[PDB]
């Protein structure tokens, strides 16, 4: 089997991007942010306090015919962000771009943090990084991927993100004519849960390539580029009045700027990452200060390549025995 669905910006900053979900039986579609940071396929509901639900669609459980508490399963996350939510749990049927899962783990909140509240656009998380990071107890979940894997004509996934444009996940296929050039496949480590690896490099602009091993995870949950705090003092430094600052919480520069590219290395390929991608707008409406895509990853105590980086590629994520990473442009 394979599915492929449509993954759309909630915004005009590419803050995040939304794919439909079709739950239960009928069908409940629902928009969820697929993240391959995270392990847990969540959803707004029927459960959630209702003072923390405003313009997002529910799961309604009581609803379909396929619903099944899971007795006594609970469910807690917080993401890197600080934002955080937790319930209850239910399997269901779920099916994304045609490929269908029965029996996953929906994840349904009571409890949900501002940031979601305010977030109308957005239903609810796909988590699609390894099932060891799955919140549920005291029984753990797999992830859709997981679950769907054995029935999928290769066991993958692929991520293709748009720049202020649709874009699409696949799983079971890669989709030869979504790329051009070659796949680079490169080393994973799961040790931490995530879709773990290793940069060869970096250069700014023009600049000559900086041949340096930079370990990150491939995020599809995280905006933006979250980089040691030398690669992105060299970047900074090449835009004219850009400035780290602490009271907006990160690199700044000029709205007036043009921004130089960012190339990273994958084995001995270049993904670049063209300035426009790495401006983030004005830090507040109106404003002549604009935020910026690269940020340093110091504190957060891991490297990062979010939306920024991965809507550059075309990205595969090899679920095998052995899991890798494949990098293209496209």
């Amino acid at each position: 089997s394979t599915g492929s669905a449509t993954t759309t910006p909630i915004d005009s900053l590419d803050d995040a991007y939304i794919t439909p979900v079709q739950i239960g039986t009928p069908a409940q579609t629902l928009n969820l942010d697929f993240d391959t940071g995270s392990s847990d396929l969540w959803v707004f509901s029927s459960e959630t306090t209702a003072s923390e639900v405003d313009g997002q669609t529910i799961y309604t459980p009581s609803k379909s015919t396929t619903a099944k508490l899971l007795s006594g399963a609970t469910w807690s996350i917080s993401y890197g962000d600080g934002s955080s939510s937790s319930g209850d749990v239910y399997t269901d049927t779920v099916s994304v771009g045609g490929l269908t899962v029965t029996g996953q783990a929906v994840e349904s909140a009571k409890k949900v943090s501002s940031s979601f509240t305010e977030d109308s656009t957005i239903d609810g998380l796909l988590g699609l990084a390894f099932s060891t990071l799955n919140t549920v107890s005291p029984t753990q979940q797999k992830t859709f991927f997981d679950n769907a894997k054995a029935s999928l004509d290769s066991p993958v996934f692929t991520a293709d993100l748009g720049y202020h444009a649709p874009g699409t996940y696949n799983f079971g296929f890669i989709d030869t004519t979504a790329y051009t050039g070659s796949i680079t496949y490169t080393a994973v480590s799961t040790k931490q849960g995530f879709w773990e690896w290793t940069s060869t490099g970096y250069a700014v602009g023009s600049g000559t390539f900086k041949s340096t091993s930079i370990d990150g995870i491939a995020d599809t949950g995280t905006t933006l580029l979250y980089l040691p705090a030398t690669v992105v003092s060299a970047y900074w430094a090449q835009v004219s009045g850009a400035k780290s600052s602490s009271s907006v919480g990160g690199y700044v520069f000029p709205c007036s700027a043009t921004l130089p590219s960012f190339t990273f290395g994958v084995g001995s390929a270049r993904i670049v990452i063209p300035g426009d991608y790495i401006d983030f707008g004005p830090i507040s409406t109106g404003s002549s200060s604009c935020f910026g895509g690269i940020q340093s990853s110091a504190g957060i105590g891991i490297n990062i390549f979010g939306d920024v980086a991965l809507k550059a590629a075309f990205v595969v994520f090899n679920g095998a025995t052995t899991p890798t990473l494949g990098f293209a442009s496209k």
